[PDB]
């Protein structure tokens, strides 16, 4: 006898991120098609000797959070968001693919108390509704990227509780979590962490890599086929893995990539390392060749060094090229799209895959069958004139 209400929380990338590039202009989001705006990102000074950011390295604010000039600039138009939506929540993310200081300051009690009081001092300053804490990744460090040890676990725990009770009540505390399945397995005690999170966003992207085709395929695609077991990822897949771990779904957040990926596969060999030998027999091979590449890298996308697309630019130099290299395509089961180029042979050669309105609405749609609390997306400045977030917004009636 009454409808179900759904969030949707929209990542910003305003400060700048190592894989999404240089912030973007807080001026042109629609902050009416969103209940939650996660402006992205805080990052936390430390002493990893890899550091490379110098403002980062001063030791008399170690374990607090850096805002840099731009950041502070965009929060202090915090009121003109609110007086466009009222109902609007806004929370400062902090982390990030590549930020470092997570593992340091989770690490004892004292650096986890500097690290909550600089939350709470960010939070009074530019009169924020939360705090979003953004680490990848607990324990595996990102395979390196930054610092980690096995401790991270419980640590992240201990964080995550002394936080909770830090912050004045109605404040929000939230999370985002990887895709990979040993997130919930060996990483992050979800199910330990979930009393004290309103909410847990869901990193449901990034899964072109390895032998995979498709970033954000909601299930398998049968057409192109993941080839190795390891690489074999769908958003379904994931949220899954939660479940099993014994998250509830309706605290879960579903992301969805207002982005796509060139796959690896096109351009690296694919290793499917549960094979004898597996290093020197690959199982896939790169399928572009310096043709391929080349239309890639005049538009901006060294495919040596990054992979990543923001939607409006799929829109404005893929689908609307105007030698129309690109042919779009659907997959049915995996309920995206993406795009071919035409290799010199003739043959259609799978390029990048994506979310475009028609697939966002079937990831509403999930949400709702699947009694999820919400979507979540990065990130809001690679919307093509807010359309994505505004089919979101539609879909979920916001």
């Amino acid at each position: 006898a009454h409808a179900a209400s759904y969030l949707s929380v929209g990542y910003f990338n305003g400060g700048g991120d190592v894989t999404a590039g240089p912030g973007g202009d807080i001026n042109k989001l629609d902050v009416t098609q969103i209940t939650h705006l996660n402006y992205s990102f805080g990052l936390i000074y430390n002493d990893e000797k890899q550091e490379t950011n110098p403002a980062l390295k001063d030791p008399s604010r170690l374990h607090q959070i850096y805002l840099s000039p731009k950041v502070m600039a965009d929060l202090q138009l915090l009121p003109v968001l609110r007086k466009q939506n009222p109902e609007l929540k806004v929370l400062l993310s902090v982390g990030g693919w590549g930020a470092r200081g997570f593992s340091g300051a989770a690490a004892t009690a004292e650096s986890r108390a500097v690290f909550i009081r600089s939350v709470q001092q960010v939070i009074k300053q530019y009169h924020l509704d939360g705090i979003d804490l953004d680490w990848e990744y607990p324990v595996n460090g990102a395979w390196g990227l930054v610092e980690s040890q096995p401790a991270d676990r419980a640590n992240f725990t201990l964080l995550l509780a002394e936080l909770h009770k830090a912050l004045d009540k109605g404040k929000l505390l939230t999370i985002a979590v990887g895709a990979n399945v040993k997130s919930p397995q060996e990483w992050v005690d979800v199910k330990g962490i979930a009393p004290y999170l309103d909410y847990i966003n869901l990193m449901t992207y990034d899964m072109a890599y390895g032998t995979q085709y498709f970033n954000s395929n909601l299930y398998d695609s049968k057409q192109w086929p993941t080839v190795a077991a390891a690489d074999r990822y769908s958003a379904n897949f994931v949220v899954d893995n939660y479940l099993a771990a014994g998250l509830k779904p309706a605290q879960l957040n579903l992301g969805i990539g207002f982005y796509g990926r060139v796959p690896k596969r096109a351009t690296e060999p694919g290793i499917d390392w549960d094979k004898a030998d597996a290093a020197k027999n690959p199982v896939t091979q790169p399928y572009f060749t310096a043709r391929e590449t080349a239309v890639f890298k005049a538009m901006g996308l060294d495919l040596t060094k990054d992979s990543y697309f923001k939607y409006n630019d799929i829109v404005s130099k893929l689908l609307n090229d105007p030698q129309r290299r690109f042919t779009a395509h659907w997959d049915s089961d995996a309920q995206v799209p993406y795009l071919t180029m035409k290799s010199a042979e003739g043959k259609p050669l799978f390029a990048i895959s994506y979310e475009n309105p028609r697939s966002v609405a079937l990831k509403a749609d999930y949400i709702k069958s699947k009694g999820l609390g919400g979507a979540m997306f990065w990130e809001y400045g690679a919307d093509d004139n807010n359309r994505l977030a505004h089919q979101l917004a539609e879909s979920l009636g916001i």
